[PDB]
DNA sequence: ATGCATGAGGA
DNA sequence: CCTCATGCAT
DNA sequence: ATGCATGAGGA
DNA sequence: CCTCATGCAT
C-alpha cells in the first residue's frame, strides 16, 4: 500500500532533519545506498528527494530505500536571461510544441533546436514534480 | 609588473573559453594545480576566478598559476528569505556593526550572534570582489 | 553557482 | 574582533 | 541547489 | 519524437 503525498512530505522533512543530526551530507547518503544496497545515487537526487522535486512515483520508489539507510545509520550552452523568459511565455501558450514550432522557436531566439527541445522536455518534467516551480 | 583589472577580465574570459574547449571541468583544473604544482584548489575557487568573484590581490595571485596550467594543458542554519533582506537594509545603514549592535540584531531577527557576525563578514568581503554583487 | 563557514594572521 | 584566502555542502 | 543534459523505453 | 529516472557540472 502506497504513501500519500502528505506521508512523503513528512518523511522527507524528517529524513533531512535526521540526516543532518547524524552528520551525513547528501552525497554521503547517495554513496551509502550503493555501499549498503548496491544502488548508488547522486547528491543531486538526494537533494531533490528532500525538496520533493521528483515525481510521485520516483518519491515512492526512493522512500523505502532511504528508510533503510535511516534505520541502518541510526545504529552506528547556457540560455541568456532575456531568452529564458521568452521560453516561459510560449510554454504557457503551448507546453508541447511540435518539432516544427521548436525548430522555428530555435531561430527566433537563436538557439540550437536541440537546446529548445530539451528545455521544453525539462520544463514539462518540472511541472510533474511533487513540488513544482510554481 | 601587475596586470590591470582589464587584463584580468580578458584573461578570465579567455581562460574559461579555453578550459571548455580542452574538455576540462572547473574541479579538474583545481585538482590539476595540485597534481602539477603542489597547490590544489577547489571547484569553488576556479569558478569564482572565472566570474572575477575574488579580490584583486587574489585574482593576481591565481592568474600566473592558471596561465601555467593553460600553457601545460595546451600540450596534451540557513537564513530565511525575509530575514535576509533585513540584513541588507542594516548593511547600507552601517556595514561594520559593533559586537553590541550584532548581538542585538541577532535577537531582533532571532539568529545566533555568530551567524550575524559571519554574515556581515561575508557581505563586506563580497563588496571587495572585482565583480561585486551590485 | 553560491550560502554559510573556517582558520591564519593582524591590529 | 577583523581581514583574507579558501571550500564544504547544497 | 539547479541548468542543461543523457539514455532506456515506449507510442 | 516523447516520458522518465537520473547526474555532471556549475
Amino acid at each position: 500500500d502506497t504513501p500519500t503525498s502528505d506521508d512523503l512530505e513528512q518523511f522527507a522533512k524528517q529524513f533531512k532533519q535526521r540526516r543532518i543530526k547524524l552528520g551525513f551530507t547528501q552525497a554521503d547518503v547517495g554513496l551509502a545506498l550503493g555501499t549498503l544496497y548496491g544502488n548508488v545515487f547522486s547528491q543531486t537526487t538526494i537533494c531533490r528527494f528532500e525538496a520533493l522535486q521528483l515525481s510521485f512515483k520516483n518519491m515512492c520508489k526512493l522512500k523505502p530505500l532511504l528508510n533503510k539507510w535511516l534505520e541502518e545509520a541510526d545504529s552506528s550552452t547556457s540560455i541568456e536571461v532575456s531568452v529564458k523568459g521568452a521560453l516561459e511565455s510560449h510554454f504557457l501558450k503551448c507546453p508541447k510544441p511540435s518539432a516544427q514550432e521548436i525548430t522555428s522557436l530555435a531561430d527566433s531566439l537563436q538557439l540550437e533546436k536541440e537546446v529548445v527541445r530539451v528545455w521544453f522536455c525539462n520544463r514539462r518534467q518540472k511541472e510533474k514534480r511533487m513540488t513544482p516551480p510554481g
